[PDB]
RNA sequence: CCGCCGCGUGGGACCGCGCAGCGGGCGCGGCGCGCCGCGGCAGCCCCGAGGAGAGCGGGCGGGGGCACCGGUACCGGCCG
């Protein structure tokens, strides 16, 4: 129920010639360009994953002004066990914070599979994570690394940066 | 202030244990035993230790057990 959703829905209705979205989030970047994150419901992420590179390209080409990213919305629970007083309810591991952040990171760059992760602990600077991408693909993704860092920082307060190795 | 392996409040890093869905309606103030939509949930498996065990393939070796079998030599006997 906001302007962006109206035109993106119209777009989607134009593209076919069955799948719907949950919400849309827009995150700012240092440059005037912004990012739009589309929250896909979990059961159909794979439905929006097969041919989604074309989908994002067409969406960007229709309404310019900021890049489009597709991610799923996952829930995080804050207790390993829940004590109802009589028995105990165990939290599934899929609902942890560490798993969710890793899945988000994979989803942000879904077409390109992450090759490694490292976190550095400088003497004074806040610890930061740096990930490693395939050396084959670069110029395709070189121009969208600041946006990736910004969106990852927004969703998860953890900061990061990108390189190729 | 000083004879406490017990009692209460707090913290909860470290050390060890938690198999048996949830939420709403019937339903009484609350809790149970039950009856109901699944119509509300992302319903319900960390990874796979230069730990271990099991498996396939490859060659390696005076490793083990059973039967079988050759060769001089020591000894004894016999022909010359």
């Amino acid at each position: 129920l906001s302007e962006l959703e109206k035109q993106v829905a119209g777009t989607l209705l134009k593209l076919e010639d069955t799948l719907y979205i949950s919400s849309v989030k827009e995150i700012a970047v240092d440059g005037d360009k912004k990012a739009a994150v589309v929250y896909v419901p979990y059961p159909m992420l794979q439905s929006f994953q097969k041919n989604s590179e074309a989908l994002i390209l067409k969406l960007e080409k229709n309404h310019s002004g900021h890049r489009f990213i597709i991610v799923a919305n996952r829930t995080i629970m804050k207790n390993a066990y829940v004590f109802t007083g009589k028995k105990s309810i165990r939290r599934p591991r899929s609902r942890t914070m560490t798993s969710v952040y890793n899945c988000i990171l994979d989803d942000i760059c879904y077409p390109i599979h992450v090759i490694g992760k490292r976190t550095l602990y400088p003497a004074g600077s806040n610890p930061r994570l740096q990930v490693v991408l395939p050396k084959a693909v670069y110029n395709e993704v070189s121009e969208r690394t600041k946006t990736y860092s910004a969106v990852y920082k927004a969703l998860t307060e953890r900061d990061t940066e990108f390189i190729f190795m």
